[PDB]
């Protein structure tokens, strides 16, 4: 289900997020807060933001956008080896922060729709489906670190 090919698609398209993973990480959590105010919820200090251009000048929100593309980087870029990456994530997403895999599947959809909407000529179909399926391997392999923790969303 991932080829070499499909993996060289998804870095392809990272390496154009990585000319600027604060303003890509901004959107994406912009987009994520839009679609689905719900996740506003599980940030105390983002929740009360009250204007698309206060979330746009938040630093906080801006370094957040930045520590979330840092890490699912460092997992893309393993091509599913990425135990050592995840297993720490699952963790404080399950036990701590108590992360269901649908927001996790809502901010996949945030992060497809930023890129789209910033590279659509390095982000056709091909692209994109590489890519879901990078994102559905990372939620499945979250997902059954979730189960081991006892956490069960
Ligand atoms: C691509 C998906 C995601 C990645 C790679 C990611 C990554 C991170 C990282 C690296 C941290 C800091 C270290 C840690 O606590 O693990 C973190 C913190 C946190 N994450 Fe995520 N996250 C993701 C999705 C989400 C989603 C969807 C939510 C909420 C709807 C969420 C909620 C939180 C919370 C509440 C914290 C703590 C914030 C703080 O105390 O500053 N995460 N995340």
């Amino acid at each position: 289900v991932l080829s070499e090919g499909e993996w060289q698609l998804v870095l392809h398209v990272w390496a154009k997020v990585e000319a600027d993973v604060a303003g890509h990480g901004q959107d994406i959590l912009i987009r994520l807060f839009k679609s689905h105010p719900e996740t506003l919820e599980k940030f105390d200090r983002f929740k009360h933001l009250k204007t698309e251009a206060e979330m746009k000048a938040s630093e906080d929100l801006k370094k957040h956008g930045v520590t979330v593309l840092t890490a699912l980087g460092a997992i893309l870029k393993k091509k599913g080896h990425h135990e050592a990456e995840l297993k720490p994530l699952a963790q404080s997403h399950a036990t701590k922060h108590k992360i269901p895999i649908k927001y996790l599947e809502f901010i996949s959809e945030a992060i497809i729709h930023v890129l789209h909407s910033r590279h659509p000529g390095d982000f056709g179909a091909d692209a994109q489906g590489a890519m879901n399926k990078a994102l559905e391997l990372f939620r499945k392999d979250i997902a059954a670190k979730y189960k081991e923790l006892g956490y069960q969303g």
